[PDB]
C-alpha cells in the first residue's frame, strides 16, 4: 500500500505502543539529530519510508527490536528488545529506521555521551541530555541554521541564558498546545517582542509535530514485500548515495593517468593501518594529506580543491608522499602511539610534511644524528595531544597551512620547534597549560589514551618502540569493596580508595609485558625482593617519583596525596615552555 | 535551493542538451527498466534527486561524462564522454543518475544485449531494440504489473497478437500527441472497443511525460554542496537500502544461537568460489541450497521460509550441509566447469541434495565404485545444460522440489536417472531434443560455453580436471579476407568460410594447453609430423571424428561439411532417449 501523508505524531504514538518495530538488523550523533529537526523546521521533506506488515501468525517466526529512545553512549547503545509484542497486526520499518530514531530521540528520548576527556570509568562522565529548541532562534548564516537545537542537561537547560529561551521539545508530547504556548505568554522574564518571537516559534514547532503531513510510507505484506520493496528503491534512493567523503574521492580519482588512483590510495590506508600496532587512518586523511604535502594553497577538504590541476600535482608527487604518510606512521608506532591511544590524527598532517620536506627515509628512526630532532618531535607531538581539546579541532585548516610555512623556512636544521610553538599561541592554541589544566593532568585514568603519552613524557628512558605498558603501583586487583572493608578503610572512605587506585598517582610505566607475580603482592612486597640492596631501590623508586611504599592499604591515600604533589610538580616543569 | 515540479521531458530535454550531466564515478537489466516505466504510470512517485552546479569558470575543473542512450551490451557499455560541453552554467547529477539513464534509454535509446544461448563472437546475437508499450495492458494479476512495457525490435512489435498493440515509447519524445492518437484512431486493426482503451493508454502516457511534474530535486553549487549533500541524505534513504536478498541474509543470521551465520556463509561463498579454476556462486544460492538440503517444504526464497523455526533445522544441519556444498563444486571442477563455461548455477541445487542424501565424501570423486554414477551424474548435467534455455530458469521452484522426491527415493542406488527424465518430461522440461536443436548444437560456436559442455560428451576419455582446452583443427589464425582470397578461394565464398571456420565442425578438444606449433601449421601437417606411423595416425585422427585432412584451405569446406556429418550422427546418438 502507499499512505502519502502522516503526522510525526502519529508516527511517534505508533513507536510508543510498540506496533512500529525493527527487524534484527546503531545511532546517529547528537549533532547530527539537531540538523535533522532544525532541517525539519527549515522545510526539508522527508523521503518515504518501507513498512513490512507482520501478521499475527508471525508475530513469533521473526526477532525484533525497539527503537532506541534513552540512549546512552555506555550502558544502552543497543535496541532493545521488544516487551509488549502487538497481539493485532503491527510493523517492522525496513526503511527510515535511523530517522524514525533520531526523532523519536528527540521528542521522547534522551541522549548521555561522554564527556571530551574523561575515561569510561567516570561515571560523571555521561550527564543525560534532552534535546531543547531556543525559541527566539535567529537565522546562523555560517550553520546554514535557522533554528537552534540542542541537547541539555536540566540546569544548562534552566540556566539564565542571555538573549535565550531554552524549550524543552518533548514536552509537546506530553501538553496540550495551549498550555505550553501560556507558559511563554505569562513569562514575565520574556520582553513583548520576545514573547511575541518565543510564540511563533513554538507554535510552528508544535504544529510540524502534529498538523503537517510529513511522513509517507509503503506498507506491504510477505507475499508482495520483494515486488515492492524492489519498487521503492527503484524509484526513491536505490543505489546509495555517495557521501561528500565519497564524492570528494571519486571525483580525484577520476583525474589520474594511473588507471587505479582509488587502488594507490586504499593500498596506503590498509598498509598505513597495519604499522607497528595498528592504526586506524581515513582516506580522507590521505587525501588532505595529498592537498597538504603538494604545497596546494588550500588544503581544506573540499571539491573544488580536488580539481584536474590540483589532482595532476598529486599524481606527480605520490611516491614521495606515500612515502612520507607511511614514515609517519613509523614514527609514531616508535613513540609508542597506536589506533587506541591516537586522539587527533589530523596530527599526522605536520609531521608527514616534516618528513617529506626533508625527504627523510626510515634511516631516520636509527640514526644517531636524528635522535635529538626525534625526541623534539616526540616531546612536541605529545604536549599537543595532552590538550582536552582545542589543538586539532575547529580552526584546523589554518593551523596546518600556517605550520607547512614554517617548515618550510626551516630547511635541513631540523623540526623548527620554538616557531611552531609561536604559531600556535598566535592562533589562540598555545601548547601552554594552566594549573586547572594540569590538576587535570595529574588525576587522568588508567586507560585514557592522555595516561601513556604523559607517563612517556614524564619518565622517558624507555625504548618505546619496544613493549611496554602502565601499571598500577598498588594492583588495581587489591581495590575491591570486601577486601577494603576488611583491612578498616571506613565505609565511606570505599569509592573514594577505589576511583583514586586508577589514577595517574598509581600509575607508572613498566618495560614489557604484564607481569602477574608483580600485581598479586603489594608493591614493597614486590619491590624489596627485586631490590635487595636498599640504595639501589630508593634511587630506583625515585626515578618514578615514589617516596615511600606504605605497607597497608589503609594508608593509601597518604601515599597518593604524597607522589600526587609529586606529579604537579613534575608536569608543571614538563610541560614549561623554553625560552632564548 | 529545492523545485518540487518539472516534467519527465524538460529532465529529458536537458539530458538531449548536454546540460545535465555526469560526473566521473552499471546500467540497469531491462526488465528493470521495463518496471520503472510501469511503476511511474501506476502513480508511484520518484524520490528527489540531487543536482551539483558548475559554474562556467570550472567547466574544465573535472570529467563529466554523458547519459547512457543506446546500450550496447558489446560495442557501447561505458559512459559517452562529453561532447558539446555547455558554457553556460550547467549540471552534475549526483543522485538520480541510474533512474534518469533509465528514461533516456526507454524515452530516447535503446538496449542490445546478447540472445540466450549466442556468443560474443557473432555480431547477430544483438538485435537493438527499443521500449515498447501495449496499448491495450490489462492488470496482470501475477506480477502486480498493470501496463505491459517490453523491448522489442521492429519486427517483433509489427505482430498483431489477440490484444496486443505495441506502441514505440519513444515516439512521444519525437511527435505530436494529436498525430499520435490519430493513427490509433485510424487503424484497423483495433476494434471500436479496444481504440477506446488504446487511446485512453496513449494519452495517459504522453501526458504523464509531459504534463505532470514528477521530477523533483534539489540544485547546489560548491558552496552549499557539502551541507546540502548531508541534509539530502539525511531526510532521504540515507543507509543503503536492503535489497530483498540482504533482507533475507539479515533475517536469516538473526536466527542462529553461536554460529555466527554471517561469515560461515560468506566463508563458505568464498571457499565454493576458490574450487578448481574457480566459480562464480551467490550468498542467495547458499542460502536456498539450506532450505533444499534441510527438507523444508518450500524452497522459495522468499522471507516467509526464513521463520525462525526453519533457520532453526538449519542450523542443527549446517555442517553437512556445507559439507555438501563444497563438495558439489569439487564434482563440477572434476568435470571441467568454472564460472566462465557453467551457464546454469542452479544445477548445483539438486547435485548438492544428491551428495548430500548419500552423505558421500571427498572419495566419492576418486574411488571406481562411483566411477558409473559420476559419469552417470555428468551425462545428465551436461545434457541439462545443451538446452539454450528452458531448463534452469523458469520453473525452477516445482522442479526443484520434484528432483527431492526423486532423489530421497532412490534410497542408495545410485543417481535416478530415469526418474529424474520423467520428472523433468512433465514439467515441460524434456532432456530430448529435436532435430532442430541437434542442427543447432552441430554448429555451436568457438567460446560459446555450450561448446566445450558438448565435446566433453562427444570424447570422453580425458581427466577433465587437469588442463585441456578447445582448439581449431584447421587453425583459427589461418582464416582472414586477406590470406584466404591468396589461396585462391572465390570472393562469393570468403565470409563463409571465415563463419565455419569458428564453429564445432573445426573444434576438437586437447589436452594440456594451447600448443603455439599446433597453431602454424596445416592439420595434416602437424599430425604427420606428430604421428609418423600413418596406421598409429588414422586411429588417431578416427578417435576425434576426423574422416580426411585436406591439405589446401580451398577444399577446408568439403572437410567442414564431412566433419558436420560425422557429428550430427554423434551427438543424435549421445542425446537420444534411453532404454525402458
Ligand atoms: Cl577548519
Ligand atoms: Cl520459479
Amino acid at each position: 500500500m502507499y499512505q502519502a501523508g502522516g503526522t510525526i505524531r502519529s508516527l511517534l504514538d505508533k513507536v510508543a505502543e510498540q506496533e512500529y518495530l525493527l527487524p534484527a538488523i546503531f545511532v546517529w550523533r547528537p549533532e547530527q539529530i539537531c540538523r535533522l529537526f532544525d532541517s525539519l523546521l527549515q522545510g526539508y521533506p522527508f523521503g518515504t519510508f518501507l513498512f513490512w506488515k507482520i501478521k499475527p501468525e508471525n508475530r513469533d517466526s521473526y526477532q525484533f527490536y525497539q527503537f532506541m529512545q534513552h540512549y546512552h553512549e555506555r550502558d544502552n547503545y543497543h535496541c532493545e528488545n521488544v516487551t509488549q509484542l502487538p497481539e493485532r497486526e503491527f510493523i517492522a520499518v525496513l526503511d527510515g529506521q535511523q530517522r524514525i530514531t533520531a526523532l523519536n530521540i528527540g521528542l521522547r528520548g534522551s541522549f548521555a555521551w561522554k564527556l571530551t576527556g574523561k575515561w569510561w570509568s567516570n561515571d560523571d562522565a555521561f550527564p543525560v541530555r534532552r534535546l531543547h529548541l531556543n525559541l527566539l532562534s535567529k537565522p546562523d548564516l555560517e550553520t546554514g541554521s535557522m533554528y537552534d537545537f540542542e541537547f541539555l542537561t536540566d540546569d544548562k537547560a534552566s540556566l539564565d541564558a542571555s538573549e535565550q529561551y531554552w524549550f524543552r521539545v518533548g514536552r509537546i508530547m506530553e501538553e496540550e498546545e495551549d498550555a505550553l504556548i501560556d507558559e511563554v505568554a505569562d513569562d514575565a522574564r520574556l520582553s513583548s517582542e520576545q514573547r511575541k518571537e518565543a510564540r511563533s516559534t513554538l507554535r510552528h514547532l508544535y504544529r510540524t509535530i502534529h498538523d503537517k503531513d510529513k511522513i509517507s510510507f509503503y506498507e506491504e505484506s510477505d507475499q508482495s514485500l520483494e515486488r515492492v520493496l524492489n519498487i521503492f528503491i527503484r524509484m526513491n534512493s536505490g543505489g546509495t548515495t555517495l557521501s561528500y567523503s565519497d564524492l570528494l574521492l571519486s571525483i580525484a580519482v577520476a583525474q589520474w593517468s594511473s588507471l587505479d588512483a582509488r587502488e594507490e590510495i586504499h593500498a596506503l590506508v590498509d598498509e598505513m593501518n597495519r604499522v607497528g600496532d595498528g592504526f586506524n587512518v581515513s582516506k580522507d586523511l590521505v587525501l588532505k594529506a595529498g592537498l597538504m604535502l603538494s604545497d596546494i594553497g588550500s588544503v581544506g577538504f573540499k571539491v573544488e580543491n580536488f580539481n584536474k590541476e590540483n589532482m595532476a600535482i598529486l599524481e606527480k608527487n605520490w611516491t614521495p608522499i606515500r612515502d612520507a604518510l607511511l614514515l609517519s606512521m613509523q614514527l609514531l608506532a616508535s613513540f609508542g602511539f597506536n589506533a587506541q591511544n591516537l586522539r587527533a590524527t589530523s596530527a599526522i598532517l605536520p609531521l608527514a610534511y616534516y618528513l617529506h620536506h626533508r625527504k627523510l627515509t626510515a634511516s631516520y628512526l636509527s640514526r644517531v644524528e636524528y635522535a635529538v630532532d626525534r625526541e623534539c618531535i616526540r616531546n612536541w607531538l605529545i604536549r599537543s595531544l595532552l590538550k582536552a581539546s582545542g589543538i586539532w579541532g575547529s580552526g584546523l585548516d589554518t593551523l596546518l597551512t600556517m605550520l607547512r610555512s614554517d617548515i618550510k623556512q626551516s630547511g635541513d636544521t631540523g623540526f623548527p620547534l620554538a616557531k611552531i610553538e609561536a604559531t600556535m599561541q598566535q592562533r589562540g592554541k598555545s601548547l601552554r597549560f594552566d594549573p586547572e589544566e594540569i590538576s587535570e593532568l595529574a588525576q587522568l585514568d588508567y586507560g585514557n589514551p592522555r595516561t601513556f603519552a604523559l607517563l612517556t613524557l614524564l619518565f622517558p628512558g624507555f625504548d618505546f618502540s619496544r613493549h611496554f605498558h602502565v601499571d598500577h603501583i598498588y594492583p588495581k586487583g587489591l581495590f575491591t569493596r570486601n577486601k577494603l572493608a576488611k583491612v578498616g578503610v571506613p565505609a565511606e572512605q570505599l569509592d573514594e580508595l577505589i576511583e583514586a587506585s586508577n589514577k595517574l598517582p598509581n600509575l607508572q610505566l613498566l618495560e614489557g609485558t604484564i607481569n602477574n607475580q608483580k600485581r598479586q603482592k603489594m608493591p614493597h612486597e614486590w619491590y624489596a625482593q627485586q631490590w635487595p640492596d636498599v640504595n639501589a631501590r630508593q634511587a630506583h623508586l625515585q626515578s618514578q617519583a615514589i617516596t615511600s611504599l606504605p605497607e597497608q592499604l589503609n594508608q593509601f591515600m597518604d601515599f597518593y596525596r604524597e607522589r600526587q604533589e609529586t606529579l604537579l610538580a613534575r608536569i608543571r616543569t614538563a610541560l614549561q615552555p623554553a625560552s632564548s
